[PDB]
């Protein structure tokens, strides 16, 4: 079937891990676990195609930066996870679009801008910056909470279909 490689990038505990198994196991962690890499594949019907998501699941640990890169540059479309409630996150939201860019050689390629735990009420990135930052890069801002569910679903699917239409 179709086959979408999706990679999620970010910095070290923003959530990336914690909203892959939220979609794919419908549970929240809660928990300590790291990652270094570790791949999800599960058959999904998304408007009505059967597809396969193929999910990178990346660290955010600076020592790992080439290993990213080499997992990074089989990705078709990319969620950029920052926490709402993490300024330095936010910040480091730039050097991943870019790295995402010079491995991907293109300035356009799938994405999305993730703003993670917004089940938290110490935000300390306002929704309306995030939206600015992901005009600037016409890509689309989803909010999401990995405890919660909200958003999850969303910003995976909004991937896939910035992928179709690329
Ligand atoms: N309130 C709240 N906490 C969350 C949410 N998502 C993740 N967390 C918490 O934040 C911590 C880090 O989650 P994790 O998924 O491991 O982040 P990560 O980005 O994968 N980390 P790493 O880069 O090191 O692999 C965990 O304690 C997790 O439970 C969320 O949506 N809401
Ligand atoms: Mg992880």
């Amino acid at each position: 079937m179709t086959e979408y490689k999706l990679v999620v990038v970010g910095a070290g505990g923003v959530g990336k891990s914690a909203l892959t198994i939220q979609l794919i196991q419908n549970h929240f962690v809660d928990e300590y676990d790291p990652t270094i890499e570790d791949s999800y594949r599960k058959q999904v019907v998304i408007d009505g195609e059967t597809c396969l998501l193929d999910i990178l699941d990346t660290t955010g640990q600076e020592e790992y930066s080439a290993m990213r890169d080499q997992y990074m540059r089989t990705g078709e479309g990319f969620l950029c996870v920052f926490a709402i409630n993490n300024t330095k996150s936010f910040e480091d939201i730039h050097q991943y679009r870019e790295q995402i860019k010079r491995v991907k050689d293109s300035d356009d390629v799938p994405m999305v801008l993730v703003g993670n735990k917004c089940d938290l009420a110490a935000r300390t990135v306002e929704s309306r910056q995030a939206q600015d930052l992901a005009r600037s890069y016409g890509i689309p801002y989803i909010e999401t909470s990995a405890k919660t569910r909200q958003g999850v679903e969303d910003a995976f699917y909004t991937l896939v279909r910035e992928i179709r239409q690329h």
